[PDB]
């Protein structure tokens, strides 16, 4: 069986076993010159291949190597069974013009960093069946992947350099997931790093993180699904501009997307926000509108949150306070917009139709207090609500609103549009509410 061997050098073509594990330890695999760095070949025709050390290029884990030189490394595992399985146990490194090809039924890496190198190319294309990378650092690199699990995507940029990035330059199918994407900040002004993708038919994102001066396209990839979160990499203060891709986006349940200015975000086909909530950061008394090439649908259903005693938002608007008044903030633009209740399975069938049933999962708050709906369970609400829309005798006096527990008020004064083509917001001013005011409902009571 098993093959084991320290370190393998080359110096100024190929290793092939047979035997069902060829091991390398610690010492690892060391490729050379013009002489033989142009190429250097690691196969196994009938078992898997363990790597238990670094990549080197003339003896440097960082590598390099000239425009007119390339430093291949090739790895071949099960190359006569189809069943040979190629783990790297160490973080590799790869430094210019150094490229890696990795043939097998399954690859496994640690690390692969190419963030210092140049023009790399990953050719995972003859792996048939998945490769899992846990960290993944590109630049100027041809990703050529089917169908993947990486547990973490770093996307870094190219200096003033042009036309480089990262190139996921294969078909991608439907199965392949990255748990985190995240973008690093660019150089200001340009974008000159970023992912592209050749195309494919769905991709899961769980953790999205995105920075200015870079880029994320997956306009042809179908379908991109984000499972969690949707964010700023630095949520205190977002900057500049980070271009974001999509044919369709969905937003999955309980998912969460900040929107701003700071994020250009492109969806070219459909987009569905099933069940999550996009999070309108207000710059300069505004909003960014979130622009739909085709479909929308906002997919809501009728959880009580336990922090809360009301329905989870689909839309929430922070310092909603600092919105310009008397105009319209359009939120949401789409060819056709649908609205739909999940849950519906519970109570009878609602009265209220679909569009005012939305209407109350679209939150406006002032400095994290709700201030379009005041949901009073107790006294301590009534002073909240008293702080959120600034009257002074709800807070000073609340047992004088006894009225309102048990109850959902309506500030109106703050207006709400959903309809078929776009979901907006009109503020005008604070209501105050009246024993007899109407405005009012009877809050939902889960178990």
């Amino acid at each position: 069986t098993v093959v084991n061997i320290d370190r393998i050098n080359t110096k100024a073509a190929s290793l092939t076993t047979n035997a069902a594990h060829l091991n390398i330890g610690k010492g690892g695999v060391n490729l050379s010159n013009q002489a033989s760095g142009r190429t250097l070949l690691v196969e196994n025709l009938t078992g898997n291949i363990t790597v238990d050390g670094p990549l080197r290029v003339n003896n440097q884990v960082g590598g390099y190597a000239l425009a007119g030189s390339s430093a291949n490394f090739e790895f071949k595992a099960g190359v006569d069974t189809k069943n040979g399985t190629a783990t790297f146990n160490n973080d590799i490194s790869l430094g210019r013009f150094v490229n890696l090809k990795v043939d097998a039924h399954t690859a496994n890496f640690k690390g692969i960093d190419t963030g210092n190198g140049g023009f790399n190319t990953l050719d995972f294309s003859g792996v048939t069946n998945k490769v899992n990378i846990n960290k993944l650092i590109t630049a100027s690199t041809n990703v050529a992947v089917k169908n993947f699990n990486i547990n973490e995507l770093i996307v870094k940029t190219n200096g003033v350099s042009v036309g480089e990035y990262t190139h996921f330059s294969e078909d991608i199918g439907s199965q392949s997931r990255i748990n985190t994407v995240r973008l690093e900040t660019g150089t200001r002004s340009i974008f000159s790093g970023g992912v592209k993708f050749k195309s494919g038919e769905k991709l899961v994102i769980d953790e999205f993180y995105y920075s200015p001066w870079n880029y994320f396209d997956a306009r042809n990839i179908k379908n991109v699904e984000i499972t969690r979160k949707f964010a700023s990499s630095t949520p205190e203060n977002p900057w500049g501009t980070s271009k974001l891709m999509f044919n369709n986006l969905t937003l999955g349940q309980n998912a969460v997307m900040d929107y701003s200015q700071f994020s250009n975000l492109t969806i070219q086909g459909d987009f569905i926000n099933n069940q999550g909530t996009i999070n309108y950061l207000v710059r300069g008394g505004k909003v960014a509108t979130l622009n739909v090439g085709n479909a929308a649908a906002m997919m809501f259903n009728n959880d009580i949150d336990s922090a809360t005693g009301f329905y989870k938002p689909l839309i929430k608007i922070n310092s909603a306070q600092d919105l310009i008044k008397n105009t319209e903030h359009v939120l949401l633009k789409a060819k056709i917009i649908g609205y739909g209740n999940v849950s519906t399975g519970t109570n009878g069938i609602s009265n209220v139709n679909l569009e005012e049933q939305f209407k109350e999962r679209l939150a406006l708050y002032n400095n994290n207090n709700r201030m379009d709906t005041c949901v009073v369970r107790n006294t301590d609400d009534i002073k909240a609500c008293g702080m959120a829309i600034g009257n002074q005798s709800m807070v000073n006096n609340p047992d004088n609103y006894k009225y309102l527990i048990g109850k959902a008020w309506k500030n109106i004064g703050i207006s709400k549009t959903a309809n078929g083509s776009k979901i907006s917001v009109y503020y005008l001013g604070n209501s105050t509410p009246t024993e007899n005011g109407g405005n009012t409902t009877n809050l939902p009571t889960n178990t």
